[PDB]
Protein backbone atom coordinates (compact mmCIF):
# COMPACT_ATOMS: atom_id res chain seq x y z
CA UNK A 1 0.00 0.00 0.00
CA UNK A 2 0.82 3.64 -0.67
CA UNK A 3 1.36 5.52 2.68
CA UNK A 4 -0.82 8.92 2.96
CA UNK A 5 1.12 11.78 1.02
CA UNK A 6 3.26 14.48 2.86
CA UNK A 7 0.74 17.26 3.98
CA UNK A 8 0.33 20.36 2.01
CA UNK A 9 -2.36 21.95 4.02
CA UNK A 10 -2.55 22.30 7.50
CA UNK A 11 -4.41 25.64 9.22
CA UNK A 12 -2.56 25.08 12.66
CA UNK A 13 0.62 26.17 10.73
CA UNK A 14 2.05 29.67 10.26
CA UNK A 15 2.36 30.44 6.77
CA UNK A 16 4.16 33.13 4.95
CA UNK A 17 4.64 34.72 1.37
CA UNK A 18 7.60 36.01 0.69
CA UNK A 19 10.20 37.05 -2.48
CA UNK A 20 12.30 33.63 -1.84
CA UNK A 21 9.40 31.38 -1.57
CA UNK A 22 7.95 33.17 -4.69
CA UNK A 23 11.33 33.15 -6.33
CA UNK A 24 11.30 29.35 -5.65
CA UNK A 25 8.35 28.79 -6.99
CA UNK A 26 8.50 31.11 -9.90
CA UNK A 27 12.06 30.14 -11.32
CA UNK A 28 13.43 27.23 -9.16
CA UNK A 29 10.20 24.77 -9.37
CA UNK A 30 9.44 26.20 -12.93
CA UNK A 31 12.77 25.13 -13.80
CA UNK A 32 12.87 21.87 -13.04
CA UNK A 33 9.63 20.66 -13.65
CA UNK A 34 9.66 21.10 -16.81
CA UNK A 35 12.58 19.29 -17.70
CA UNK A 36 13.06 16.36 -19.69
CA UNK A 37 13.87 14.36 -16.96
CA UNK A 38 11.07 15.67 -14.44
CA UNK A 39 8.84 13.13 -14.83
CA UNK A 40 8.96 10.60 -12.42
CA UNK A 41 9.23 13.35 -9.73
CA UNK A 42 6.21 14.97 -10.36
CA UNK A 43 4.07 12.87 -7.83
CA UNK A 44 4.77 10.36 -4.67
CA UNK A 45 6.36 7.40 -5.86
CA UNK A 46 3.44 5.15 -6.53
CA UNK A 47 4.77 1.72 -5.08
CA UNK A 48 1.39 0.16 -5.33
CA UNK A 49 2.12 0.48 -9.14
CA UNK A 50 5.93 0.33 -9.70
CA UNK A 51 4.99 -2.67 -7.75
CA UNK A 52 8.01 -1.63 -4.94
CA UNK A 53 6.73 -3.28 -1.41
CA UNK A 54 10.06 -2.18 -0.32
CA UNK A 55 9.88 1.57 -0.80
CA UNK A 56 8.42 2.99 1.64
CA UNK A 57 10.47 0.41 4.18
CA UNK A 58 13.82 2.09 3.06
CA UNK A 59 11.84 5.72 2.46
CA UNK A 60 10.27 7.07 5.66
CA UNK A 61 10.57 11.01 4.61
CA UNK A 62 9.17 10.83 1.21
CA UNK A 63 9.18 13.70 -0.81
CA UNK A 64 8.52 14.74 -4.57
CA UNK A 65 8.08 17.94 -6.74
CA UNK A 66 4.28 17.42 -6.85
CA UNK A 67 4.02 18.06 -3.51
CA UNK A 68 6.68 20.39 -3.34
CA UNK A 69 4.14 22.51 -6.56
CA UNK A 70 1.58 22.16 -4.11
CA UNK A 71 3.19 23.74 -0.83
CA UNK A 72 4.38 26.52 -2.95
CA UNK A 73 1.19 27.06 -4.17
CA UNK A 74 -0.88 26.79 -1.21
CA UNK A 75 1.62 28.84 1.14
CA UNK A 76 2.29 26.13 3.48
CA UNK A 77 6.03 27.51 4.04
CA UNK A 78 7.31 29.60 6.79
CA UNK A 79 10.70 30.57 5.14
CA UNK A 80 12.62 29.20 2.05
CA UNK A 81 15.09 26.31 4.02
CA UNK A 82 11.68 24.55 4.60
CA UNK A 83 10.86 24.40 0.84
CA UNK A 84 14.84 23.75 -0.34
CA UNK A 85 15.12 20.92 2.42
CA UNK A 86 11.99 19.31 0.68
CA UNK A 87 13.85 19.62 -2.53
CA UNK A 88 17.13 17.85 -1.09
CA UNK A 89 15.18 15.38 0.99
CA UNK A 90 13.27 14.12 -2.59
CA UNK A 91 17.38 14.20 -4.16
CA UNK A 92 18.49 12.04 -1.14
CA UNK A 93 15.71 9.72 -1.45
CA UNK A 94 16.63 8.64 -4.66
CA UNK A 95 19.97 8.33 -4.34
CA UNK A 96 19.05 6.10 -1.08
CA UNK A 97 16.86 4.07 -2.77
CA UNK A 98 18.61 3.28 -5.77
CA UNK A 99 21.86 2.18 -7.47
CA UNK A 100 24.52 4.34 -8.87
CA UNK A 101 24.44 5.39 -12.43
CA UNK A 102 20.90 3.81 -12.54
CA UNK A 103 18.54 5.82 -15.00
CA UNK A 104 16.36 7.04 -12.15
CA UNK A 105 19.89 8.92 -10.24
CA UNK A 106 21.03 10.06 -13.72
CA UNK A 107 17.86 11.91 -13.66
CA UNK A 108 17.92 12.79 -10.07
CA UNK A 109 21.55 14.61 -10.52
CA UNK A 110 20.71 16.46 -13.56
CA UNK A 111 17.64 17.95 -11.81
CA UNK A 112 20.33 18.49 -8.72
CA UNK A 113 22.63 20.18 -11.26
CA UNK A 114 20.22 22.71 -12.10
CA UNK A 115 18.43 23.00 -8.97
CA UNK A 116 22.50 24.11 -7.01
CA UNK A 117 22.89 26.45 -10.05
CA UNK A 118 19.15 28.11 -8.79
CA UNK A 119 19.78 28.22 -5.42
CA UNK A 120 23.13 29.75 -5.40
CA UNK A 121 21.27 32.54 -7.25
CA UNK A 122 18.13 32.95 -4.41
CA UNK A 123 17.90 36.69 -3.77
CA UNK A 124 18.27 38.44 -0.40
CA UNK A 125 14.63 38.66 1.69
CA UNK A 126 13.11 41.83 0.73
C1 LIG B 1 13.95 -0.97 -7.89
C2 LIG B 1 13.64 -0.06 -9.09
O1 LIG B 1 13.81 1.32 -8.73
C3 LIG B 1 12.86 2.13 -9.31
O2 LIG B 1 12.01 1.81 -10.06
N1 LIG B 1 13.11 3.43 -8.83
C4 LIG B 1 12.27 4.55 -9.14
C5 LIG B 1 11.29 4.58 -10.10
C6 LIG B 1 10.51 5.78 -10.33
C7 LIG B 1 9.42 5.74 -11.32
C8 LIG B 1 9.48 4.95 -12.47
C9 LIG B 1 8.37 4.90 -13.33
C10 LIG B 1 7.19 5.60 -13.06
C11 LIG B 1 6.01 5.53 -13.99
C12 LIG B 1 7.13 6.36 -11.90
N2 LIG B 1 5.91 7.07 -11.61
S1 LIG B 1 5.38 7.47 -10.10
C13 LIG B 1 6.11 8.97 -9.72
O3 LIG B 1 3.99 7.69 -10.22
O4 LIG B 1 5.79 6.49 -9.16
C14 LIG B 1 8.23 6.42 -11.03
N3 LIG B 1 10.66 6.90 -9.61
N4 LIG B 1 11.66 6.81 -8.67
C15 LIG B 1 12.05 7.83 -7.80
C16 LIG B 1 11.42 9.15 -7.81
N5 LIG B 1 13.05 7.34 -7.05
N6 LIG B 1 13.31 6.06 -7.38
C17 LIG B 1 12.47 5.71 -8.39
Amino acid sequence: MNPPPPETSNPNKPKRQTNQLQYLLRVVLKTLWKHQFAWPFQQPVDAVKLNLPDYYKIIKTPMDMGTIKKRLENNYYWNAQECIQDFNTMFTNCYIYNKPGDDIVLMAEALEKLFLQKINELPTEE
